[PDB]
């Protein structure tokens, strides 16, 4: 028993965190083998940010301009290339603490752990979901750019995100480890705004199933719904349309609890209609959308 | 900006998780130098009588794929101390500390000496923790990383019938009126950690959430009369002093913030949320808020 927002053990990622300094700018880098990955806006000044030509700025940079620091040790940059919005600094030393890793691009609704860093020193770890609007509700301060999001499935670290920018509404924007931003965001100080956010429906349903496994059944009802009828109601509450793929992904949870996916959708329709009514599902007074169907099967079984 | 339930980087603790097997029981152990620490219920109740039957080679310690050979064994309260032939090379700078209820810590959940998750939780006033544990998680540790020193403050032993957990400090002393045996054990009536709620209300102010603030102030005794009614911990003058830095950073006096909390208890959230929550959060200490809203690294 027990349901917590669980992050992956950060150990394998902490051994990768370096400090990347380029002039006055000092952010974080991910050191995997003989390459340090970091946001390309490390080369920008505060004024350049409006309309930077990174290609033009990087060509005026030499290897010894980038000061990489792995703890007290200083790494010697021997090369530099740019892949989309990330800078790839080739270094003289390969990371001995390099784990088994993959660069994965995640879809909105997928969750990951964020290892918050300041000056290449990890300060905290927490669990995040990729919001439908492609932003993350993170906990980031100045100097946290280059902090990575990952998932440790088996003994392999799947790097899925690198922090780049905090939008004016306090939410964050970043890229996959291949430098491709998530969402319609760019690495610029231009007027950018996160789109109208929505609730991750499949994730809420998965959390409602996790509650049933933990003995919470007060929200269940004698009703079922058509998939389309549920989406007409979900749309009104600012919920993501639940697709047939979502239904199939919820299959295992439906079998473990014995409550059909569209049966659990009817419970959710009623929860949206009536609210919690002073009650709490899994210690929460709100409907939680940051636990994927996979996170629930991982935490309630193994 | 941003406020999350943040745990300490588990790295220094992962390098200490071993698998302790004794007969049928397979739980986790904490390997610090040449000693593995684990719940004394792995031999499972006269624990002195049961331990004297077991020999060193009955305990099978496994550090990853490598097997550690046990060369000795002693018992400190509810914690088994297995002397091993090899000292842990990954041993960090550490202390065994005992925490007070209201203090928070990170839990590195393990199954078969393999860390699977890390999370934050608070020592509840009833001395239980609202953790996330399954079968095989006994021996999972709670810690705080201050500077570069890991302060081990908890080792998980069991789960109470209400889903809450009970465990000991690393010296084997249980937190609360709990014992390590299958018997009727119930968690006491829980209370809200008042200082922790106030600290979280300050963190909300820092994050631009100010709707709950009011023109009013109150006294420490008048607030406690109200807090007692709503099952809140009495806010002491020490709590007020500990909230000092937050009060200066936001410009809202501690008893001014107590007056805002007094109205949240009498009137509720009113359909509104503070830091994305519809309930008053009590698992962020005044120091957790100061560290997350200023950025202290390890
Ligand atoms: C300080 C400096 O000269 N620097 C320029 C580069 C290098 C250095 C910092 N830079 C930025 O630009 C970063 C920056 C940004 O969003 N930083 C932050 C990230 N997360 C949390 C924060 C919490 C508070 C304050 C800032 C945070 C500033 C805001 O504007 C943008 C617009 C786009 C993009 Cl891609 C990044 C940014
Ligand atoms: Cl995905």
């Amino acid at each position: 028993s027990g349901f917590r927002k669980m992050a992956f053990p950060s150990g394998k990622v902490e051994g990768c965190m370096v400090q990347v300094t380029c002039g006055t700018t000092t952010l974080n880098g991910l050191w995997l083998d003989d390459v340090v990955y970091c946001p390309r806006h490390v080369i920008c000044t505060s004024e350049d940010m409006l309309n930077p030509n990174y290609e033009d700025l990087l060509i005026r940079k030499s290897n010894h301009n980038f000061l990489v620091q792995a703890g007290n040790v200083q790494l010697r940059v021997i090369g530099h290339s740019m892949q989309n919005c990330v800078l790839k600094l080739k270094v003289d030393t390969a990371n001995p603490k390099t784990p088994k890793y993959k660069f994965v691009r995640i879809q909105p609704g997928q969750t990951f752990s964020v290892l918050a860093c300041y000056n290449g020193s990890p300060s905290g770890v927490y669990q995040c979901a990729m919001r439908p609007n492609f932003t993350i509700k993170g906990s980031f301060l100045n100097g946290s750019c280059g902090s990575v999001g990952f998932n440790i499935d088996y003994d392999c670290v799947s790097f899925c995100y690198m922090h780049h920018m905090e939008l004016p509404t306090g939410v964050h924007a970043g890229t996959d480890l291949e430098g491709n931003f998530y969402g319609p965001f760019v690495d610029r100080q231009t007027a950018q705004a996160a789109g109208t956010d929505t609730t991750i429906t499949v994730n809420v349903l998965a959390w409602l199933y996790a509650a049933v496994i933990n003995g919470d059944r007060w929200f269940l009802n004698r009703f079922t719904t058509t998939l389309n009828d549920f989406n007409l109601v979900a749309m009104k509450y600012n919920y993501e349309p639940l697709t047939q793929d979502h239904v199939d992904i919820l299959g295992p949870l439906s079998a473990q609890t014995g409550i059909a996916v569209l049966d659990m959708c009817a419970s959710l329709k009623e929860l949206l209609q009536n609210g919690m009514n002073g009650r709490t599902i899994l210690g929460s007074a709100l409907l939680e959308d940051e636990f994927t169907p996979f996170d629930v099967v991982r935490q309630c079984s193994g």
